[PDB]
């Protein structure tokens, strides 16, 4: 059956924060998974990586990692120095993941994010470098039983993989057993003709699903077709990870990277965000036919 998570960034204005409080929180909320930022792991002291692994084991919580590579670590760059620096950086992230007991890394691990359209790009050249880089990283990942999740993003955030057709073509070309597609309701809602059809199309390639409303509020506060999404997951016999990715806070690096320029929380306290996420999880489980 499916396992449910949340991204810690629901509560935070920064990517690089302590994650321990969120392991205890997701256990209290009856979630199966905490997704953490790779940027909070890569330079974390060894003792704190071990403490995070032990706390997750104590609470029987699965940890996953999210990443959007910065421009200086663009593994799709036509600049060999940038490409190599990005590969060095993701290998360090994977080393830290291993110490924290983390096996899944998803997001823009295959290019840079958020994309900057102020300068030119070469989509074919970037795609070719991206595939070569991801194959090298997939091979490195095997020693730690790590899976790479290639996220399909809207046109404003990236240019390489904007729909399930492009992401499936890319992942089939990469041709590595530990490289899979990640779909995201926010992104699918912009680029797909029909969200449930995109999930069915992706099928066996779907390694993880991010969920949120169209404006990234918690599920139940918007208009997403939750029953149709649930049916599509049944149609492909999905028993994988469903991670809530709500972004309702303006400010900090998180608000600037997600481009949220107004409060969507009604100035909610942390306690109110907890209550709304619990309500949302019950709503999602009901819509998905749990
Ligand atoms: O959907 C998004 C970005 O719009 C997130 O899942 C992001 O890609 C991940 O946090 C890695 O940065
Ligand atoms: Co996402």
């Amino acid at each position: 059956s499916m396992k449910y998570g949340v991204y810690f960034a629901y509560w935070e204005d920064s990517w690089d924060v302590d994650f321990e409080k969120y392991v205890r929180k997701v256990k209290k909320l009856g979630l199966d998974i905490l997704e953490v930022a790779a940027l909070g792991l890569v330079n974390l002291p060894e003792q704190k990586l071990e403490r995070l692994k032990q706390l997750a084991e104590q609470h029987d919580i699965i940890l996953t990692a999210g990443i959007g590579l910065p421009k200086e670590y663009d593994v799709s760059s036509t600049d060999k120095t940038v490409r190599r620096n990005g590969i060095t950086f993701v290998k360090k992230v994977m080393d830290a993941m291993h110490q924290a007991g983390i096996h899944r890394i998803g997001g823009t691990v295959y290019s840079y994010w958020p994309v900057d359209y102020s300068g030119p790009f070469d989509k074919p050249a970037a795609r070719k470098h991206s595939i070569e880089s991801v194959r090298e990283l997939a091979e490195y990942a095997r020693q730690y039983n790590i899976t790479l999740l290639i996220e399909t993003l809207n046109r404003f955030e990236q240019f390489l993989l904007n729909d399930a057709e492009e992401a499936v073509a890319y992942v089939k070309e990469v041709n590595k057993p530990n490289v899979k597609v990640m779909l995201d309701t926010f992104h699918m809602n912009i680029e797909e003709d029909h969200i449930a059809d995109a999930i069915r199309y992706t099928g066996d390639h779907l390694g993880q699903l991010h969920i949120g409303e169209a404006n990234r509020k918690v599920p139940g506060k918007g208009s997403m077709p939750w029953t149709e999404i649930g049916q599509a997951l049944k149609d492909i016999r999905y028993d994988g990870y469903v991670v809530m990715e709500p972004f309702v806070k303006t400010g900090g690096q998180v608000g600037r990277d997600i481009k949220l320029w107004r409060d969507l929380s009604g100035n909610a306290t942390e306690e109110q965000l907890d209550r709304e996420l619990a309500e949302s999880l019950e709503f999602v489980k009901a819509a998905f036919g749990e």
